[PDB]
């Protein structure tokens, strides 16, 4: 039932089947992408990240059916994202993870042919150009996503906030009042990163992302990795399926070059 509205990560409504409605599926600029440091190239004009998220913006978390989405106050100016590779400010919007089916393969982007357990993405946009979110998603200075890999290690305190609500959101639909969440306090103490041009990873695929990967991972046990695999991408009433995986696999780099701010 592949179409314009319903796309999914299964085998009837699969990545592979995305530009079936979604052309720019193909497109020159598209994510993730494989990040082979033999080809990445330090950069020093490359600014370090300068954060603030406000514990506060944070509303609420729902199943998306593609993921969880953590969705925050963004017609405020309290929680933005500065520095880096970016001009402006770009203001925080929502906060999801990807997974696959097995701890061996879960991240979207792929470090020196391997692949992390899963991988958090911290959406943002340029609140100085556009008037929202809608609008700055059409443009290639639009957006800014940091992207921060998880792998299999010890339970995580901060994460575990999170697990701790996946029942309540089982079903594709299913909503829950989140706040007071410290995004901050979730990412690695390092704020070392990879950096590229390309575009969200799922429909609609826009080429309006400026990428910010973070070099070092932070941990997440198995059983709090496997908690995100019990949330399902179907609806209250409807056949069941579980999201077992959110993926997408990597595609072409078409001579973009990945830069470091760390050497
Ligand atoms: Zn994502």
């Amino acid at each position: 039932s592949m179409s314009r509205l319903s796309w999914g990560y299964r085998e009837h409504n699969g990545p592979i089947h995305w530009k079936e409605f979604f052309p720019i599926a193909d497109g020159d600029q598209q994510s993730p992408i494989e990040i082979k440091t033999k080809e990445v190239k330090y950069d020093s004009s490359l600014r370090p990240l300068s954060i603030k998220y406000d514990p506060s913006s944070a509303k609420i978390i729902s199943n998306s059916g593609h993921s969880f989405n953590v969705d925050f106050d963004d017609t405020e100016n309290k929680s933005v994202l500065r520095g880096g590779p970016l001009t402006g400010s770009y203001r925080l919007r929502q906060v999801h993870l990807h997974w696959g089916s097995a701890d061996d393969h879960g991240s979207e982007h792929i470090v020196d042919g391997v692949s992390y357990a899963a991988e958090l993405h911290v959406v943002h946009w340029n609140s100085d150009k556009y008037p929202s979110f809608v609008e700055a998603a059409h443009e290639p200075d639009g957006l800014a996503v940091l992207g921060v890999f998880l792998q299999i290690g010890e339970p995580n305190s901060q994460l575990q906030k999170i697990t701790d609500t996946l029942d309540s959101i089982k079903e594709k639909g299913k909503q829950t009042r989140f706040t007071n969440f410290d995004l901050l306090s979730l990412l690695p103490p390092s704020w070392d990163y990879w950096t590229y041009p390309g575009s969200l990873t799922v429909p609609p695929l826009l080429e309006s992302v400026t990428w910010i990967v973070l070099k070092q991972p932070i941990n997440i046990s198995s059983q709090q990795l496997a908690k995100f695999r019990s949330l399902l991408c179907t609806a209250e009433g409807e056949a069941a399926a579980f999201l077992v995986s959110n993926h997408r696999p990597p595609q072409p780099l078409k001579g973009r070059k990945v830069r470091a701010s760390f050497h």
